[PDB]
C-alpha cells in the first residue's frame, strides 16, 4: 500500500487522499502542506519555497526530494503511504524510484485524477479550507454545515493564498507542462491507474477503491 495521487490543480487529490486514508490506514504525505507549514514557521525552508509558491510555480527538484525522503524515513511509512502532490516532475519521481528501491518500498500505484483543465478554476476558486485539520470544502459542490466554519472541529474557513485566480491560471500551466513525462513515465512503469475525476466525489473513491482493494500483501 505504497501509493502516489497526481493531477492537475484542483482535480481532488487531498479530497481522496483524506478518504483513502480513512479507509485502509496509511499515512498522508502532501508536499503542499509541508511547505504551506513551513511558510506558516518561517522556517529558512519555508522562505525559500515561498517565492514560487506564490507564482504557482514548482519548487526546486532538490530541496522538494529532501524533504519527502526524510519524511519517508519515519517509521510510520513501514506501513505503506500516500503521496500526494510528489513526485510531480520527472526528476522528482527517479529520485522516488531509486529511495523507494533503497527502502524496499516500491509503489504500487500511481493514480492520477483526471479533470478538464476547464472544471479547475472553478473547483479552485470555490474553495474554502479548514484552518485548524486541512480539510478542503467547495460553496457549491461540497459545502460546510455551516459556513465559515468546518464541520469536524468548528474551526474558520479560509481561502489558500495561492488559490487566487491568476495563480491558479499559472498553476495550470505549470503543471500541464510536467503532465504528459509523468504520465509516460509511470505507464512505461506499468503502475500509472488513471481514474475519472469529474464525478461525484463518492464515485470518483468509489472506483478508488476498486484500484486499492485490488492489492494484497
Ligand atoms: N512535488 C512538488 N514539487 C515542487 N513544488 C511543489 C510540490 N508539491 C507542491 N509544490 C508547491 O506547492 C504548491 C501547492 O501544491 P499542492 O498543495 O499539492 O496543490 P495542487 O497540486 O495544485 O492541488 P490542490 O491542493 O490545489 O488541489 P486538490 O487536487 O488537492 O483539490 P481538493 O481535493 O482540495 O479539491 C479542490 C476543490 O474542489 C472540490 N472538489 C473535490 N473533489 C470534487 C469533485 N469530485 N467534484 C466537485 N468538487 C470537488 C473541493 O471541495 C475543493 O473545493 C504548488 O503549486 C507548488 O508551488
Ligand atoms: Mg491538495
Ligand atoms: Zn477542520
Amino acid at each position: 500500500m505504497n501509493i502516489v495521487l497526481m493531477g492537475l490543480p484542483g482535480a481532488g487529490k487531498g479530497t481522496q487522499a483524506e478518504r483513502i486514508v480513512e479507509k485502509y490506514g496509511i499515512p498522508h504525505i502532501s508536499t503542499g502542506d509541508m511547505f504551506r507549514a513551513a511558510m506558516k514557521e518561517e522556517t529558512p525552508l519555508g522562505l525559500e519555497a515561498k517565492s514560487y509558491i506564490d507564482k504557482g510555480e514548482l519548487v526546486p527538484d532538490e530541496v522538494t526530494i529532501g524533504i519527502v525522503r526524510e519524511r519517508l524515513s519515519k517509521s510510520d511509512c513501514e506501513r505503506g503511504f500516500l503521496l500526494d502532490g510528489f513526485p510531480r516532475t520527472v526528476a522528482q519521481a527517479e529520485a522516488l524510484e531509486e529511495i523507494l528501491e533503497e527502502m524496499g518500498r516500491p509503489i504500487d500505484y500511481v493514480i492520477n485524477i483526471q479533470v478538464d483543465k476547464e472544471e479547475l478554476m472553478e473547483r479552485l476558486t470555490g474553495r474554502r479550507i479548514c484552518s485548524v485539520c486541512g480539510t478542503t470544502y467547495h460553496l457549491v459542490f461540497n459545502p460546510p454545515k455551516t459556513p465559515g466554519i468546518c464541520d469536524k472541529d468548528g474551526g474558520e474557513l479560509y481561502q489558500r493564498a495561492d488559490d487566487n485566480e491568476e495563480t491558479v491560471t499559472k498553476r495550470l500551466e505549470v503543471n500541464m507542462k510536467q503532465t504528459a513525462p509523468l504520465l509516460a513515465f509511470y505507464d512505461s512503469k506499468e503502475v500509472l491507474v488513471n481514474v475519472n475525476g469529474q464525478q461525484d466525489i463518492q464515485d470518483v473513491f468509489a472506483d478508488v477503491k476498486v484500484i486499492l482493494g485490488g492489492l494484497k500483501q
